């Protein structure tokens, strides 16, 4: 996260940090929602740890559990093509209050919340603590001029901003973003995917669209 | 690669696209090397389909197969940080001839071949056909001098040029760097694992330095 400060403790219980740079949510307490782009495509694999449980990656507190079995987007190709979403099925649960994802399109605006350990500017290194940031929505139109890769309108969110040093970058991928709802809980309405380096001036940061996706995610979710 | 040309087909039949959208080198028939941070851990792994036998990831062709199991460097942190190996146990061989690595440190010098699928910019797409370019070796001297980063001497292995634009880039990585041998054969004498940019000014590539691992490699590789 460029831009961000650290989360508390406790803060987004349901943030969960992958072994090969990337973060996610907690779907399900044994099933982690991460991008396409950070698994290698479906299969059985015990090779992924998910640390749970804590800001501070050093922390003892931390929950390491180990993979079974990944489900990438059926028909994935890559960011800018969309469908990044996967699930990873965790050996054994992490005992976290989980993170609902929108099934509707209700919550496709507004200001949303990210989070992650990935880098704090362009080319930076990954970070112990959790970082998080506030990024508005930009509509498909305003993104699609920015953009020099495809946008596929029904697939991708976007949000940030024009010149505010503010955005997720490289290690972010696969963390939820998120808003409160209507009954005032976190809902999901992004998956960290995609951008032009990090809080580029005229360039937003472009999310998997999980209304589009729900249906499909809890189908996968099912199998595992 | 920037500054690269379309490798032939059957120029360099151990070169190896895996779909996390790394590169890699035919260790083994059924034995990919690539680098540690293109894979997320040890385990089983389903996951992840290596495509040989091809310059063209298109091609009618293309021989792809699927993982079952990841050996990752034992105590890898970070590419900065060293130890950039992995091993990925493919379920079918790929039968082309392999890349012998380099155990000894004569051939750790002098003019190297590097080749892959990634961008040839920074900020680029992958590629669809092989391309490859000529590096010469940096001593760790130089490289280290030039970094931001951690240069871990006898872990990493520089190469590239001061300006020139040709280098390896994003995608790249798992990759081989390799030369010929004594006997007129290749040899890998490096992993393609990280740089600040690609064909940055004043900035070169780190590989892994097979050498100092090629022990632990093929012990690794006797327990797959
Ligand atoms: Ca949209
Ligand atoms: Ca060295
Ligand atoms: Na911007
Ligand atoms: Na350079």
């Amino acid at each position: 996260v460029v831009g961000g400060t650290r989360a508390a403790q406790g803060e987004f219980p349901f943030m969960v940090r992958l072994s090969m740079g990337c973060g996610g949510a907690l779907y399900a307490q044994d099933i982690v929602l991460t991008a396409a782009h950070c698994v290698s495509g479906s299969g059985n694999n015990t090779s992924i740890t998910a640390t749970g449980g804590v800001v501070d990656l050093q922390s003892s507190s931390a929950v390491k559990v180990r993979s079974t079995k990944v489900l990438q987007a059926p028909g994935f190709t890559k960011e800018t093509y969309g469908k990044d979403w996967a699930l990873i099925k965790l050996a054994q649960p992490i005992n976290q209050p989980t993170l609902k994802i929108a099934t509707t399109t209700a919550y496709n605006q507004g200001t949303f919340t990210v989070a992650g350990w990935g880098a704090n500017r362009e080319g930076g290194s990954q970070q112990r603590y959790l970082l998080k940031a506030n990024v508005p929505f930009v509509s498909d139109a305003a993104c699609r001029s920015s953009s020099s890769f495809i946008l596929v309108a029904n697939e991708m969110i976007c949000a940030g901003y024009d010149t505010k040093q503010e955005d997720t970058c490289q290690g972010d991928s696969g963390g939820p973003m998120f808003r409160k709802d209507n009954a005032d809980e976190w809902v999901q309405v992004g998956i960290v995917s995609w951008g032009e380096g990090c809080a580029r001036k005229g360039k937003y940061g472009v999310y998997t669209e999980v209304s589009t996706f729900a249906s499909a995610i809890a189908s996968a979710a099912r199998t595992l």
